[PDB]
């Protein structure tokens, strides 16, 4: 291109002209892919609505039996084909997937079309698209996308798995089908391989859920039939993410009502919750639910005698005190702990924390005060289930947690994380990229915690309405305590809207269990090494940018963890 | 050839060499792998030692059924050094799918596997898996080292004439290039399909013991259930009926194939398998619990009892009863049984009659007098081999005093002994010798087969810790695997030539069972001695061509 630019354009006309367009803008008779680039991007890119064109090729993905597999699709107008609203709409329209032996994935079972929609500015929200047949309205200079998921039944056949996805620019007012030799044809090819991911999570992986939040926003009474409904509604949506919900009250200094089933032990409700084989882990609360007649040591004797003789028994917890931070604290919870242990000696009692007692060090740094928690509050704790934040980027101080921690008598470091760590650490801040969001759970199966807490998946601040804008709470990073939405917000749908960011943990969750499949194969050092020399995950400050890792890991664990 | 000077002087017996030159070069990116490494082809059944001498290079030839796994070995010797420092240098190996005419495909994951055969006590014995497709192995001057190839055909293949490569490369210190040596494989897959379920119970006992020390598992913990599991999977490929084993005072023993309680949903999942032909229940608990011992044991075999898979249990409930109040315990412990469900199969081992009061005034005419005093508190009479000695003769006195039209069975085991030159399992023993085990279990017509211990090392507290053989047993009896963390970093097991041999033999009986399905059962017996593969107990082939003739004659004769 010369100085002058081509034809006299001036300075850099010209480079190049990505070949002419058509003259014509009419859909009728130009090909989709001469009015709108389309292209394929990874499931951990955040895309935002300035992410230039590639060239479309297929797409080849890899999934186990009971895992959930996800890529995009990015759109960018060329041109209007709608002069006038510009730019124009195009039509989606998806098929079953199907292998040799004429198994089948079938459309809206199995697979999903969802918008990524921005909050804040930064892509989050995922809301459905109309199944097999959609429309979406595309937008001049800006980049439109669409999040394709896979969920694979535990007993799929495994097998090469094969479809498509038919993008069609239409015409409006200016039947037949809008399905032509003008369509765009996306080629899906799933590898369904002989892994089953196990039914029952691996890692206890509790979220807290705020009911106050339910209450307020649904206008829905504490203890009211409308209040059941809701919660069931929510436990029910949670599960497919492979965590643990628990609904959360705060209290006085930060004790705290937690319960995963609002039902009595009693109640027929109570155990399909409970017994639920995705449920890992739940919630037993210290006070009643719903307000009683007897006192409080007189309902949870009768709750835990029920509890204790039911099977599920062992995934039970309590957790009573979110981060004690002062000696009475501390007292309070050995004082709740042993009125349980009465009841039932093996119960297993959580508690979070970031330090040690504040008016009484146990050691003469706070880090090293931490450290000595458990020797305070032994035997009354189980679960000792501390702040990632403390160890900023020491992974070698994790040792010094554990020295204190008694194993052999079931004694259990977990981790949790909020409003640190900060960037660049892996955490669920709206802004942080997407590997950074998966590589929460690249360091939890790193470091050998046995499970993981989240204080709050929809702790926004507080509104009277379904429907109401969602804002963010001050002083806490935005996305903080915030992993899905009001699906009212985005539609007249009652089911939540999930984030980027729960797509992410579940992804994290899936990428655990392959890490533990090859852990029980080839020994703890191989797996540790497979994380590191894939360039997946390093340490906390470094893991990697882009997806080909990620598929390099995942791919070796298939190449050698097959039976 | 030569004189008496040798070759230019040389002296006695120099240039009688008739390889022909090397080449000046040892640069493995300029010079054939053929020139540097002599590569060639052996029998599954050859133990290929490490002064092995080379053979010139052929095509592998095999045939084999649907659920069938057929074998050969792959020897190299260097010829020079192509890693000068570190001698005698690398190759690499690189497998690749095997298709027919048609286009079916058997594929490196799941059909053909790879292992390099290790020494044992200075004999070949474990089998030790490398990296598919490509692996690398070193090799070293004067010796002669080996890959072990097998190919798991699918109950589901498509008959064909199968065809492929592997492929094998020196390495300069992926590769592949026109210097590579390359074997030629061809397979033809066949009409038969051996039954999903084995014909033969073959129950093999792994100690809970070994396990439990070795590995560092509470008995009773999530981790002991998960290290059973993974041993009871792994053996099922073998086409034996494992059952774990715990020896208790004076030689009772607690035998149980599944450690699940038996309404448990993976009870099912191990005792409805159709590979598990048959399983032991224990007469106490596995895992201490509230109920006393009568009490758990209804409440096992109610729920047992129920189950589509019932005609598979039996009761394994004393090893080698040996005087009166051996023999007596037994009837008891039977008679308890009984009372839950009168038609529970029990298996009792023995060599001997009772030695306080003999049966007969002799301890062979003792022995086979068993059966009278035990019935009918045991309906499985499993005998050892070693008493017979080689008469295949008295086997008719044995089966004279068993009601075998009233579901008394006659069954046999190996242990320590018999010796050298019958088939058994013992470290040195050649490759024939340990595959004639189920050629003498076919002709002599019992209807199962028991072996004690799999596992069963001295004690060790590490899982890598070195294999050590118990005192005054002949090495390698009770020993069929290792674990595969002595080793390499792997929790799987390394199986033993041993076991490989005994899954060839099940194999062989599967061929035989066919053949006198549709000849009858002298023309069977005919077959097995007149192809020289098995006359009796101190004559059986010395070589494989004999095994191959038979096989070959069975698909000549069966292909319908
Ligand atoms: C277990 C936890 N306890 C605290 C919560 O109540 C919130 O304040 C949260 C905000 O990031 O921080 C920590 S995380
Ligand atoms: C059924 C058997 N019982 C005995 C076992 O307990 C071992 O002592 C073994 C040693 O070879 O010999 C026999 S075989
Ligand atoms: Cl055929």
């Amino acid at each position: 291109v010369p100085v002058e630019g081509v034809a006299g354009g001036g300075t850099a006309y010209g480079f190049n002209d990505a070949e002419p367009l058509k003259q014509s803008t009419d859909p009728s008779e130009v090909p989709t892919a001469d009015l709108v680039n389309v292209w394929c991007m990874p499931n951990t890119v955040n895309v935002g609505s300035q992410e230039t064109p590639r060239a479309l090729e297929p797409i080849n993905l890899l999934a186990a039996r009971n895992e959930r597999e996800s890529f995009q699709i990015a759109m960018r107008p060329k041109v209007s084909w709608a002069a006038s609203s510009p730019s124009g709409i195009v039509q989606v329209q998806c098929s079953d997937l199907c292998s040799s032996a004429g198994d089948r994935l079938v459309v809206g079972q199995s697979l999903k079309l969802r918008r990524v929609v921005p909050v804040l500015g930064v892509p989050d929200a995922l809301v459905p698209l109309d199944l097999p047949v959609s429309q979406l309205s595309l937008f001049p200079g800006e980049t439109s996308v669409i999040w394709v998921s896979i969920d694979v039944p535990t007993g799929q056949p495994p097998g090469q798995y094969e479809g498509e996805i038919i993008i069609s620019a239409m015409k409006t007012d200016g039947e037949e089908d809008v399905v032509s030799n003008l369509s765009l044809r996306i080629k899906l090819r799933l590898t369904v391989w002989e892994f089953i991911i196990p039914v029952t999570p691996s890692l206890p992986a509790v979220i807290g859920v705020s009911d106050t939040v339910i209450e307020d926003r649904f206008a829905v009474e504490h203890g009211s039939e409308d209040w059941y409904k809701k919660l069931d509604l929510h436990f029910k949506w949670l599960l497919q993410y492979r965590i643990s919900p628990y609904f959360c009250k705060w209290g006085e200094s930060m004790r705290v009502l937690t319960y995963t089933s609002p039902w009595p032990a009693d109640h027929p409700k109570s155990d399909e919750y409970l017994s639920d084989s995705r449920l890992a882990a739940y919630a037993v609360p210290y006070r009643q639910v719903i307000a009683g007649d007897d006192s409080r040591e007189s309902y949870l004797r009768k709750e835990v005698e029920i509890l204790r003789s039911k099977p599920h028994w062992n995934k039970a917890y309590f957790y009573l005190w979110d981060e004690p931070l002062n000696m009475e604290h501390f007292d309070n919870v050995r004082k709740m702990a042993s009125e349980i242990y009465a009841y039932a000696p093996d119960s297993r009692v959580l508690t979070t924390y970031y330090c040690g007692p504040g008016d009484a060090p146990l050691a003469p740094t706070p880090f090293e005060s931490f450290v000595k928690v458990p020797n305070l509050l032994r035997p009354y704790t189980q679960i000792y289930c501390t702040s990632e934040w403390v160890l900023g980027n020491r992974e070698d101080l994790v040792k010094d947690i554990l020295d204190e921690l008694q194993t052999e008598n079931g004694e259990e470091w977990w981790t949790y994380i909020c409003l640190g760590p900060s960037d660049p650490h892996p955490n669920w801040h709206l802004g942080m990229r997407g590997t950074q969001q998966r590589a929460v759970m690249w360091r939890v199966w790193k470091e050998g915690g046995t499970g993981f807490l989240y204080w709050g998946a929809n702790c926004y601040e507080k509104a009277t309405v379904p429907s109401a804008e969602v804002k963010f709470r001050r002083g806490l990073p935005p996305g903080d305590g915030v992993l899905y939405y009001p699906g009212e917000v985005f539609s007249s749908s009652s089911e939540p809207v999930a984030s980027l960011r729960l797509e992410r943990l579940l992804s994290g969750l899936q990428d655990y269990e392959y890490l533990k499949l090859y852990e029980s194969k080839y020994g703890r050092e191989e797996a540790m090494g497979l994380l590191e020399k894939t360039g997946v995950y390093t340490g906390p400050e470094r893991y990697t940018l882009e997806h080909r890792p990620i598929d390099v890991l995942r791919g070796e664990v298939y190449n050698t963890c097959r039976p």
